[PDB]
């Protein structure tokens, strides 16, 4: 019932009890850990209002007070009568926050309460759509010193009529597959960018193509619209040392918008509700360049070096690991967008989960997920033991929408 | 029921069946997962379901069941339990069972070799002297010059849990720490205190940074003796560099023999509290986290002083670079003295093969992601983006309290 966390780096010990409010299941069973799987009515939607509407009025210390009790009794007859009800703003706020707040796989989440949110639920139309959307990536960029932000759309109703932003992010490269045999640019986009195509976008055919939105409201079928350029803040990725770098032809987008997740608040489903922060350097560096399955450039970087290639042994693909990250690093330090290493990251989150075991009684964390993809064990977030579990509010994945939506 | 695992670089899917024969329980719940935390005397009555259950596997594997033999040994044993609450197992059994112990083992990246363990049966092992000479011909025959095999070396097993067999040592094979009045370290600071009872033992410590713990060595239930391996037996790499020539300066070595002696091994309800086994080292366990990690040698930034870093914002990835240039070292060291070691980039690659393979024949290979990625560079190592399912099957190795903690002291 309660549960010990070691941190077997410093010894430190944090007792969790947040864990005990769990509400949403794991994957596990005591018979099998399912830990590193990426992906495991009026009658339902009270107990889950009620339960949001508790935790709401207990953050405000109102806990059982008339306001309280009034609210709950209106959301009952609203239900009752429209088989759904309205967060008010302030409930909305806080769920989209406590959302970002039990992410748990989040490295982030120290800035969790720093979270702007933009209340987009009088959207009507696709053309709508991207007026809030170029609204929030510019707010967000802000010339470089980024700030955190959610836009949310219209909550799902008879699931008819969902708002859905197709994209997985609001800035994504292109992928194209080529007669050669190869992928040209982002080969993680190339089912979306044919889907772009057969809606009749007009492709250029580059490394670097940032994809147009395909916004669907109101269920209706979805339409492109070219995000303007000049909203679009882009990084070309130099080397402080190595003069040859730049010579490779690589940039990044400083703004990292996540557009294809489910929020979930009080049992009210919000299906487009694009969130953005800002990197952690490894997150391009690391996977966006160096994943075999994208832009795949270890290779190239290696031989630029004139490392011995021989050998698995000469740790080259090491060398130039760290490399290519410390260029991502200079790149954005350099122009001025905001960024963060790992290190500093996971140090922070660190600080973080202890905030919240002394403030909350827990902080849900995937291990899996926090620990970065280069030097786990010099980041002190590798040993420190998490406990993993659901909470709500939540984000959540849902099914890529050409799968569902009928034309 | 089926379960499938798909590897996100690749996108193969495999499909898991081998999970159905899972008896002990994980510490994950449907509410929650306790995948990344770190550790989380029978009857009669609990004995013979656990004796069947193995001898059931054991004659399967060599195509036997249901045999004559078969029947008789279940019945052999069965009267052994019933007459003398415990039993034995014949050599075939432990050979088996102690490399299904190492098959089964979800934390280990050096699987591909489990069926090449070399056993040495100790159980005819009564004293702490006995123990050390079987220990010392164990380092001697897995040590081979260099050219390193793997081998366990098995005592008595467990009676009532009064006359344990245990190796005090966590490894054969460790540096001593010693906390100075400072509150520095010298030495190994994750052996500070096992280092301290070795010395209230009667041990002369010598007081270097590398000095080889002696022996500590419980048989029967005994107090635990003190031996020293002899020095011509422990192999040892000095570490240095192939382009810096200022590393050697460094100080730094290691021992060539990894070799964990504080495990327990568990067959068909059987327990085996003394088992020391050994293999040979992962790249990254030296470099990454016996050098590198804050609380042990912690090396990182006298490197990156020597390397001129910049070392002023931790954005300059100093502590990535420097940590790189260790592990080349610590490679480059091994294999140019000939002493048998793997990077990570082979034992991933090697485990990848290795897991398939057991999906194919046996139907699953249960795995700890946690453990199997290694601490460096982990993404651009084939298992970070493949999908694992961890459960627990026996035979098993656990573990099990440090000694000092349970044993009644005889005086
Ligand atoms: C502000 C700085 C932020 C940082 C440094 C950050 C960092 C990260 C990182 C590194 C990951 C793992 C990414 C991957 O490997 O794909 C992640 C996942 C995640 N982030 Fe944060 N993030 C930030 C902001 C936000 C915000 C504003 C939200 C929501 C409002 C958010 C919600 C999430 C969620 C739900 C996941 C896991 C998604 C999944 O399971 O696929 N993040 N974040
Ligand atoms: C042959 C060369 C071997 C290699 C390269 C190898 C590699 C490794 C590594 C890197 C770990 C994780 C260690 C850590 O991070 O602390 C490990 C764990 C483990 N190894 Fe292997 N190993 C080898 C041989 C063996 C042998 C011979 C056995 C026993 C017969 C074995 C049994 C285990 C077990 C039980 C664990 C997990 C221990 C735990 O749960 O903490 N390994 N191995
Ligand atoms: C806000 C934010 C901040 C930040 N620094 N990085 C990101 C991008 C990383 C991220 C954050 C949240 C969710 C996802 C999607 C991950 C994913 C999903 C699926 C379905 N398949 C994958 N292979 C990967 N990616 C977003
Ligand atoms: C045969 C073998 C081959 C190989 N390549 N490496 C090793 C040494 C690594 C290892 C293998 C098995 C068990 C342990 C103990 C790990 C441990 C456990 C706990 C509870 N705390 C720790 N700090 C460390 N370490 C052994
Ligand atoms: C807290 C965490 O589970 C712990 O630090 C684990 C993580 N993964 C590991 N993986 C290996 N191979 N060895 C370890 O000691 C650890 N430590
Ligand atoms: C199989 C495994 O679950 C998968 O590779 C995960 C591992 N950890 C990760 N961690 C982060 N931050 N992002 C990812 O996409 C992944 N992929
Ligand atoms: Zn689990």
């Amino acid at each position: 019932r309660f549960l010990k966390v070691k941190n077997w780096e410093t010894d430190v010990v944090l007792t969790d009890t947040l864990h005990l409010k769990s509400t949403l299941e794991t994957g596990c069973t005591e018979h099998i850990c399912m830990g590193s799987i990426m992906l495991p009515t009026k009658d339902q939607l009270f107990p889950l209002a009620k339960e949001f509407l508790d935790q709401y009025y207990s953050s405000i210390k109102r806990f059982g007070s008339k306001a309280h009790m009034d609210r709950l009794e209106e959301v009952n007859k609203e239900i009752e009568s429209t088989s759904t009800y309205q967060l008010k703003d302030t409930e909305l706020i806080y769920g989209a926050k406590h959302a970002w707040r039990n992410a748990s796989r989040c490295v982030g989440r120290i800035q969790w309460s720093k979270l702007q949110v933009f209340d987009a639920r009088d959207c009507t139309t696709a053309h709508g759509m991207f007026n809030y959307i170029c609204n929030h990536v510019k707010y967000a960029t802000n010339k470089g010193n980024l700030r955190s932000a959610i836009t949310i759309f219209p909550q799902r109703t008879d699931g008819k009529h969902d708002f859905r932003v197709w994209n997985s992010q609001l800035i994504r490269y292109a992928g194209y597959k080529q007669p050669d045999g190869s992928t040209l640019g982002d080969p993680a986009n190339v089912q979306f960018t044919e889907i772009c195509i057969q809606q009749g976008w007009k492709a250029p055919r580059g490394r670097f193509d940032v994809l147009p939105l395909l916004l669907q409201a109101n269920g209706n079928d979805p339409e492109l619209f070219q995000i303007p350029p000049e909203l679009v803040l882009e990084v070309p990725i130099r080397h402080p040392k190595f003069d040859w770098f730049k010579d490779l032809g690589l940039k990044w987008y400083g703004l990292p918008a996540v557009s294809n997740m489910l929020l979930e608040i009080g049992g009210l489903e919000f299906s487009a509700c694009p969130f953005s922060g800002w990197y952690m350097g490894t997150e391009i560096g690391v996977r966006d360049y160096c994943d075999n399955s994208r832009y795949n450039i270890l290779e190239e970087v290696a031989k630029k070096m004139d490392l011995d290639m021989r050998k698995t042994s000469s740790l080259w693909k090491d060398q130039a690991l760290v490399e290519i990250n410390i260029a991502v690093l200079y790149s954005f330090q350099s122009d001025k967008v905001t960024i963060v290493d790992h290190h500093s990251a996971t140090e922070s989150f660190i600080k973080h989960m202890e905030n919240e075991y002394r403030c909350r009684g827990g902080c849900p964390a995937d291990w899996v997920w926090i620990v970065p993809p280069m030097s786990g064990s010099i980041t002190p977030v590798f040993h420190q033991e998490m406990l993993n579990y659901r909470l709500t509010p939540s984000f959540e994945y849902q099914p890529d929408p050409w799968n569902t939506h009928v034309w």
